[PDB]
């Protein structure tokens, strides 16, 4: 809707960076609303949605299971390992991993499943192999948040991210057993709180993933809708704030308000 345009660009203002915008249709993939879709973003943690969508792949392919059993080490755990920190002795099962890093951004958990894939350039193959030849990681965490301006290493463009997104929770690109486990991952999202489910009002369904990085980095990828059942995809990215983490949290809980008040 336009009041919502008004709002992304309000959002520009408070922040004094650029704002990346897009709403899809799930069902039609049509594109109902965009503010720079085609601008590049740092993705930061939201990769995670796409890096256990190649790991259900491989499970779909015979070449992965869900309950296969990892050992890791000290040297493994990098910052915020809230999940990964307390398994030193007895390992996490891949379904494990992939709940830690979509439901609680466990940063080792991205890691030691990015080590199961053949690290970011298969993730990249893996993203080219659907027509996705935009979004790319290079880097493991923490490094691929460093959001270095005009540099193109561990991108996406809003448009990009929401058709792979639509891609994933309702193609033929991963089975329907797959599709229902990405999507419930992303609904048991515990760490996005401060984003669009602060404006999203009881009925509504929603399965999201956040991120932040360097220079006031931020993004949020989510498929929501009313009578508690997703109906549209929207993505929204910043970066290059100066402002606070809680400024940066209240600009993006607003253009949520405004994409819910205008359905
Ligand atoms: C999700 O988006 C994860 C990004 N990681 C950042 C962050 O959450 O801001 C980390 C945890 C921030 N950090 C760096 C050093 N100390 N904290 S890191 O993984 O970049």
């Amino acid at each position: 809707h336009p009041e919502t345009l008004v709002k992304v660009k309000d959002a520009e203002d408070q922040l004094g960076a650029r704002v990346g915008y897009i709403e899809l249709d799930l069902n039609s993939g049509k594109i109902l609303e965009s503010f720079r879709p085609e601008e590049r973003f740092p993705m930061m943690s939201t990769f995670k949605v796409l890096l256990c969508g190649a790991v259900l792949s491989r499970i779909d392919a015979g070449q992965e299971q869900l309950g296969r059993r990892i050992h890791y080490s000290q040297n493994d755990l990098v910052e915020y390992s809230p999940v990964t920190e307390k398994h030193l002795t007895d390992g996490m099962t891949v379904r494990e991993l992939c709940s830690a890093a979509i439901t609680m951004s466990d940063n080792t958990a991205a890691n030691l499943l990015l080590t199961t894939i053949g690290g970011p350039k298969e993730l990249t193959a893996f993203l080219h192999n659907m027509g996705d030849h935009v979004t790319r990681l290079d880097r493991w965490e923490p490094e691929l948040n460093e959001a270095i301006p005009n540099d193109e290493r561990d991108t996406t463009m809003p448009a990009a991210m929401a058709t792979t997104l639509r891609k994933l929770l309702t193609g033929e690109l991963l089975t329907l057993a797959s599709r229902q486990q990405l999507i419930d991952w992303m609904e048991a999202d515990k760490v996005a709180g401060p984003l669009l489910r602060s404006a999203l009002p009881a009925g509504w369904f929603i399965a999201d993933k956040s991120g932040a990085g360097e220079r006031g980095s931020r993004g949020i990828i989510a498929a929501l809708g009313p009578d508690g059942k997703p109906s549209r995809i929207v993505v929204i990215y910043t970066t290059g704030s100066q402002a606070t983490m809680d400024e940066r949290n209240r600009q993006i809980a607003e253009i949520g308000a405004s994409l819910i008040k205008h359905w």
